[PDB]
């Protein structure tokens, strides 16, 4: 069915008219503690914040926030945590995050600098022996390896709990080709990357959720988290076209808002779904 749909939509034009709808349908919770004057400078953008219900909170009292939302799917049967692009003062309390909340993966969805302007923050060593050290959440990060690949990179880092001394292994997915305006032309690599992520076991229940982010936290970030899901539930059931990408999106806009901010990402997610059912000198 979702090949025939997708066929319709395409030949009437009619993207930017069903995201509309998307947008006019979501949920609206409050976002309170995001909004405390202490809590500016922990926000990227002043129109992207986390609804108090579902908010990660940092367990270093005197200040617990980070913009950052637990997405829990309740029959597919996965969580995910979706976060801004850290900032160069919010480093430390990304990090701290992953330690406390027990993730074994960061999912990164864009380049530090795109248009020539910072989107993300230098938040991981470049250099096996150039360490780094997070003197406000007393964390250490330190490079072990990486696998450098023509649409991804995938690193091997060590972060340790200075406190306690106590090391975990955490792998960085990081997806470095999407364009810098609009979406890729084909999901092909985008899906080997997700099935990268899979693979590793970062996704598994016996871990804490894994972080995903752009530079927002809910574009680019939201196609990885909604493919995944319809991919999950296109398995679990028993017909397949059963699975309605829309309705799936609207739950996962009940935890964080303003997951897929265009229409060109909202034919992309379809995309990537219909093509990874199938395997389960102009310049
Ligand atoms: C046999 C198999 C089973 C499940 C798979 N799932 C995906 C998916 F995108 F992770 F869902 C991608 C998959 N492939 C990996 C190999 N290249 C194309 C994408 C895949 C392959
Ligand atoms: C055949 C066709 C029909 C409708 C389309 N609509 C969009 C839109 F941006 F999602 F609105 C993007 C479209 N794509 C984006 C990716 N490059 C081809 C144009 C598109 C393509």
């Amino acid at each position: 069915e979702m090949e025939k749909e997708f066929e319709q939509i395409d030949k009437s034009g009619s993207w930017a008219a069903i995201y509309q709808d998307i947008r006019h349908e979501a949920s609206d919770f409050p976002c309170r503690v995001a909004k405390l004057p202490k809590n500016k400078n922990r926000n990227r953008y002043r129109d992207v914040s986390p609804f108090d219900h579902s908010r990660i909170k940092l367990h270093q009292e005197d200040n617990d926030y980070i913009n950052a939302s637990l997405i829990k799917m309740e029959e597919a049967q996965r969580s995910y945590i979706l976060t801004q692009g850290p900032l160069p003062n919010t480093c430390g309390h990304f990090w701290e995050m992953v330690w406390e909340q027990k993730s074994r993966g960061v999912v990164m969805l864009n380049r530090v600098m795109e248009k020539g302007s910072l989107k993300c923050a230098q938040y991981w060593p470049q250099k096996e022996e150039k360490e780094m050290i997070f003197e406000d959440t007393n964390l250490k990060l330190t490079l072990i390896s990486e696998d450098i690949k023509s649409y991804y990179t995938v690193r091997q880092l060590e972060l340790e709990n200075l406190t306690t001394q106590e090391t975990r292994e955490i792998l960085h997915f990081h997806y470095t080709t999407w364009p810098d305006f609009g979406v890729p032309e084909s999901p092909a690599s985008f899906l080997n990357f997700l099935f990268k992520v899979r693979e590793s076991g970062s996704l598994s229940p016996e871990h804490g959720p894994v972080v995903v982010h752009c530079s927002a936290g809910i574009g680019r970030s939201g196609t990885f988290c909604l493919a995944d899901t319809c991919l999950l539930l296109m398995d679990k059931r028993k017909d397949p076209s059963s699975v309605d990408i829309k309705k799936v999106l609207l739950e996962m806009r009940k935890f964080r808002m303003g997951l897929i901010q265009t229409a060109d990402q909202l034919r992309f997610s379809y995309l990537a779904v219909i093509e990874g059912a199938k395997f389960i000198h102009e310049d």
